[PDB]
């Protein structure tokens, strides 16, 4: 699924994404923008042979299991399938492991590169939330 930029926040507001470890909404959403294009299905491979997957582009070598990344963890205990369907449930919760880990939303390369320091807010200006 692709979602809609308006359509997204309020997926996730629903979700409990808003300020969460305190990131407003169109921090997610920005980096959603950026690492998918809002495409529920993204994915691409990376130069160790890890595998990233889903609206958050979340990575096998850590978080999910993809059966080919050797030596990986599976932190978030679901299969990287998970992470395309169009309900984003998993990549939502999982993401909130992510944040939590000690670095933030520095995790996603796309938003400290493209929406830090930047004025997020204007990504879920106009939306009915
Ligand atoms: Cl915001
Ligand atoms: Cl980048
Ligand atoms: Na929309
Ligand atoms: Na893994």
């Amino acid at each position: 699924k692709v979602f809609g930029r308006c359509e997204l926040a309020a997926a996730m507001k629903r979700h409990g994404l808003d300020n969460y470890r305190g990131y407003s909404l169109g921090n997610w959403v920005c980096a959603a923008k950026f690492e998918s294009n809002f495409n529920t299905q993204a994915t691409n491979r990376n130069t160790d042979g890890s595998t990233d997957y889903g609206i958050l582009q979340i990575n096998s070598r850590w978080w999910c299991n993809d059966g080919r990344t050797p030596g990986s963890r599976n932190l978030c205990n679901i299969p990287c399938s998970a992470l395309l369907s169009s309900d984003i449930t998993a990549s939502v919760n999982c993401a909130k492991k992510i944040v939590s880990d000690g670095n933030g939303m520095n995790a996603w390369v796309a938003w400290r590169n493209r929406c830090k320091g930047t004025d997020v807010q204007a990504w879920i200006r106009g939306c009915r939330l």
